[PDB]
């Protein structure tokens, strides 16, 4: 009722709850209204944009309240990773990653990834453009994990 849901395409969404932040600021509604949230025609701020100190990251900064740049503290707002995501694209069956295998490979890290720009900031990024280090070139190099160059069954479906 007084909880606003934040969706997300591959994951379930990020409940603000307004009670827990008004027992905090005393009903004091001009903290975060018309300053911080415009609630007009918002973007869907990115973690990055968040740690630059965009929405939550006002606030959530370490500071005032656990920070949006902790590992440790993703899953006191986010309930856990995601799902299997399916990439589709002409030329090979489906990519698909998953965090049951990443997550525990890399010691339980999230930001590695989510606020490394050259591993999240693309939109269909290639081979290519993999082998440069982008996406998950940024670790199947044949030094991180096995090398993106080759290996096309491992990711992809059909192959
Ligand atoms: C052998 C070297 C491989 C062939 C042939 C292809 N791949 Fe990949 N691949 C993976 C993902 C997650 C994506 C999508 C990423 C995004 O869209 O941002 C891709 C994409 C492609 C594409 C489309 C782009 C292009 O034409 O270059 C094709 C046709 C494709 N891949 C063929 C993941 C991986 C991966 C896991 C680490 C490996 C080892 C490979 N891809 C290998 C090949
Ligand atoms: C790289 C090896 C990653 C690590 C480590 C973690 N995540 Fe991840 N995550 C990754 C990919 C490839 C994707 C899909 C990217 C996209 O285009 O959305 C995801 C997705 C998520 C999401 C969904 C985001 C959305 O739907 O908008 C969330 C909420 C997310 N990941 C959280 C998360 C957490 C909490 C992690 C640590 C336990 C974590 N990820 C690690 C790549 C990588
Ligand atoms: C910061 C901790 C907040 C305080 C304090 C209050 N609100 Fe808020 N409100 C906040 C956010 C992050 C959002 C989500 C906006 C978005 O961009 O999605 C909201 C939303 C509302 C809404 C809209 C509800 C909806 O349509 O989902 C209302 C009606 C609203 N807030 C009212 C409200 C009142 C009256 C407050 C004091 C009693 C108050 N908010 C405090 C963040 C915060
Ligand atoms: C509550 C203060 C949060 C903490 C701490 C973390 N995230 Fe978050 N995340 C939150 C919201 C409200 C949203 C949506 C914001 C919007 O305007 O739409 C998100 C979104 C993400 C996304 C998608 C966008 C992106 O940056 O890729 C991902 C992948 C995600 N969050 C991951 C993530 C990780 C790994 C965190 C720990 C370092 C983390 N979030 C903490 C709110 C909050
Ligand atoms: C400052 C103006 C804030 C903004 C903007 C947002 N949050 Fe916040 N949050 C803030 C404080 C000072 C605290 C209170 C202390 C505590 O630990 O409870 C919080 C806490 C949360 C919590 C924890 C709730 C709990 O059960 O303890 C969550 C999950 C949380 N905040 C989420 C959240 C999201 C998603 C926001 C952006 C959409 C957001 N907060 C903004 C202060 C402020
Ligand atoms: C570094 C943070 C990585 C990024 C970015 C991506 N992956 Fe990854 N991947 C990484 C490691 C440490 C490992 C371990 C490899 C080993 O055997 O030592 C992996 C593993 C995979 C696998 C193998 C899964 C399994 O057989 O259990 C796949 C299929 C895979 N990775 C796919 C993949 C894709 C599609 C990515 C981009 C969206 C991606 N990984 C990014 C480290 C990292």
């Amino acid at each position: 009722t007084k909880n606003v849901p934040f969706k997300l395409k591959n994951a379930a969404p990020v409940i603000f709850s307004h009670d827990i932040h008004l027992k905090k600021y005393n009903n004091n509604c001009r903290i975060c209204h018309i300053a911080l949230f415009d609630l007009r025609k918002p973007k869907r701020y990115t973690m990055l944009d968040m740690e630059k100190g965009k929405s939550c990251g006002a606030c959530h900064t370490g500071m005032k309240a656990f920070s949006v740049a902790d590992d440790s503290q993703c899953v006191r707002c986010h309930s856990g990773s995601a799902r299997p995501v399916a990439y589709r694209m002409k030329g090979a069956g489906e990519a698909v990653f998953s965090h049951e295998v990443h997550v525990p490979m890399l010691e339980g890290k999230c930001r590695t990834c989510h606020s490394n720009r050259e591993i999240t900031g693309g939109r269909n990024v290639t081979m290519a453009q993999m082998e440069k280090g982008k996406s998950c070139g940024a670790c199947h190099n044949d030094k991180m994990a096995f090398t993106v160059a080759g290996n096309c069954g491992k990711c992809h479906k059909g192959m």
